[PDB]
């Protein structure tokens, strides 16, 4: 059946849609289709294209209030400017300077503000089940379900550690700590990465 209304969605509303590049883009909802118990959403993008999308691949074109976001919430966030999907890992508190921690689907971790987030319209019941990479999906499942139990390593600037990258352990130095993230300098290539302090990639004991 073709619908005009579905929950709080209405044909002709402004929306974000996921493209095949995995980046998200502004568009208009032009149709809502039911296929059995399933639903699909047709989006005409502002520049290029039409797509027929599942409800976990569209997002509202506004910023969610803080009270609607939980650990595990499925969101689209500004990525450094692209829009990319992720999962809320922390909500604002004193220890993170009132920011949201986002774990992006590709494994990137960043603190963002509410103005950098868009809520996904119809997330999966287990929100991590549409993460493509099984290693990434399993980490997120474990993190979200164990929360607020979060084993982390206490690191300090200047500390020498080994950090995993592409299957091997590299000599590295802690440059800076920002809440639950640590900025690691790899000593061989002298390049930095922000890493979650509960990552098994971090080995201070060697
Ligand atoms: C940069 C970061 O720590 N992201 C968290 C994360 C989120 C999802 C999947 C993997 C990871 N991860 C990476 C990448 N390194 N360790 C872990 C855990």
């Amino acid at each position: 059946e073709n619908l005009y209304f579905q929950g709080d969605l209405i044909v002709s509303m402004r929306i974000l849609g996921k493209k095949r590049t995995k980046t998200w883009h502004k568009g208009t909802l032009i149709a809502i289709q039911t296929v059995g118990p399933g639903k699909k959403y047709k989006v005409k993008f502002d520049n290029k294209g039409k797509s027929l999308l599942s409800g976990n691949h569209i997002a509202y074109d506004y910023h969610p209030p803080a009270d609607k976001l939980y650990v595990g919430s499925r969101v689209v966030a500004k990525y450094k400017v692209w829009l990319y999907a992720g999962i809320v890992a922390e909500t604002p508190n004193v220890k993170n300077k009132l920011r949201f921690l986002i774990f992006f689907d590709d494994g990137y971790a960043s603190y963002v503000t509410q103005s950098e987030l868009y809520p996904i319209c119809r997330p999966l019941k287990k929100t991590w089940e549409d993460i493509e990479d099984i290693s990434c999906r399993d980490f997120i499942e474990e993190y979200v379900t164990a929360y607020p139990n979060r084993p982390m390593v206490l690191l300090k600037s200047g500390q020498l550690i080994k950090t995993e990258w592409e299957g091997t352990w590299w000599k590295s130095r802690v440059e800076e700590v920002d809440g639950s993230l640590v900025r690691i300098l790899f000593l061989d290539d002298k390049r930095c990465e922000w890493i979650y302090r509960g990552s098994t990639r971090l080995e201070p004991m060697f």
